[PDB]
């Protein structure tokens, strides 16, 4: 299974993300998740992705773009794969073709989740993480066993510093402007499903996994 996941922040494609790659067996591959690490480990990369990302800004394309490459290049991504916030723009979905033509891989689906800009602001307000490993929580909607603590680890859950008001206003209208037009660009191909992300997360698994079924 190669699949991307399409939809805006706030969507549910980490949460849903983590599920499916449970279900495959294949590699989660989150650009976000890519550019936190590197500023957790201090780089000049994760610094300078910083500087977007705190803006609410995309990364530039072709730093992006370099990144994926070499990631869908290991040996772990052959058997299957799942994109989760790559690809932003249509110069990254066209590169991304070319990426997976070099590699002789084909897109198997294209999942868009929909939801309601209205419920956006307080799922990403609300959105905890965790630093060790990247599991993604809510302090109400889908809250860890023990507060404050990432069920898988144990490390200590954080609010994302792009996680506020005002950046989050400007990580949606980037999406509209950048990134919903990639919906179009999947359709064209006949890869994509849409699904209805307005329900509970084990009801959106569901339709997920009855339409890639
Ligand atoms: N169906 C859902 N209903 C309510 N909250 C959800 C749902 N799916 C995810 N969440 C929560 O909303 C926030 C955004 O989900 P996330 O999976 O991080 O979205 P994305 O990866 O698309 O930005 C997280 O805090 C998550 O726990
Ligand atoms: N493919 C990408 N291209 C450019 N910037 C990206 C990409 N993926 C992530 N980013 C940067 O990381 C930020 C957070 O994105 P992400 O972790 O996917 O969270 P969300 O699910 O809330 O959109 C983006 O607003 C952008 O600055
Ligand atoms: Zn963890």
């Amino acid at each position: 299974m190669n699949l991307i996941l399409l939809g805006p922040p706030g969507a549910g494609k980490g949460t849903q993300a983590e599920k499916i790659v449970e279900e495959y067996g294949i590699p989660h591959i989150s650009t976000g998740d890519m550019f936190r690490a590197a500023i957790k480990e201090g780089t000049e990369l994760g610094l300078k992705a910083k500087e977007y990302m705190d803006k609410g800004e995309l990364v530039p394309d072709e730093v992006t773009i370099g990144l994926v490459k070499e990631r869908l290049s290991q040996p772990d991504c052959k058997k299957g794969f799942l994109l989760d916030g790559f690809p932003r723009t249509v110069a990254q979905a066209e590169a991304l073709d070319k990426i997976l033509k070099e590699l002789g891989i084909k897109l198997d689906a294209v999942i868009n989740i929909e939801v309601p800009r209205e419920e956006l602001l307080e799922r990403l307000t609300g959105r905890r993480v965790c630093r060790q490993c990247g599991a993604t929580y809510h302090v109400i909607f889908n809250p860890p066993k023990v507060e404050g603590v990432c069920d898988k680890c144990g490390g200590e859950l954080y609010q994302r510093s792009d996680d506020n008001e005002e950046t989050v206003s400007n990580r949606l209208d980037v999406y509209e402007d950048q990134t919903a037009p990639l919906i179009d660009y999947y359709e064209k191909k006949g890869l994509l499903k849409n699904i209805d992300g307005d329900q509970d997360i084990d009801a959106v698994f569901a339709d997920i996994k009855a339409a890639l079924g």
